[PDB]
């Protein structure tokens, strides 16, 4: 998936890891998501069913239930370039965040700057 930065899919590995795809495994590529309400959204996968969480270590992993963790702030940028807000990291500022080579886990470096938190899963053409 496009991402202001090195595009590629929040995939939870089998193998335990929330990690970006260079080589898109084609199934464990945990990114759709599911608004609870107004501007939350649970980062579900629809073929290995985890769900994005962020952890107080500052990574991301793919939580089997969905928390607060899971719970992801519409921050958007306006422009597609949908920021998101781990909700239990509200107070450190924590969005998702794709790693620039074949990997997603963070937390403290993905603050709105990093291109990293800009991603593209909405009705536009680079998505």
């Amino acid at each position: 998936l496009y991402c202001s930065n090195g595009g590629h899919f929040l995939r939870i590995l089998p193998d335990g890891t929330v990690d970006g795809t260079r080589d898109r495994s084609d199934q464990h590529i945990q990114l759709q998501l599911s608004a609870e309400s107004v501007g939350e959204v649970y980062i579900k996968s629809t073929e290995t069913g985890q769900y994005l969480a962020m952890d107080t270590d500052g990574l991301l992993y793919g939580s089997q239930t969905p928390n607060e963790e899971c719970l992801f702030l519409e921050r958007l940028e306006e422009n597609h370039y949908n920021t998101y807000i781990s909700k239990k990291h509200a107070e450190k500022n924590w969005f998702v965040g794709l790693k620039k080579n074949g990997s997603c886990k963070r937390g403290p470096r993905t603050h709105y700057g990093q291109k990293a938190i800009l991603f593209l899963p909405l009705p536009v053409s680079s998505d």
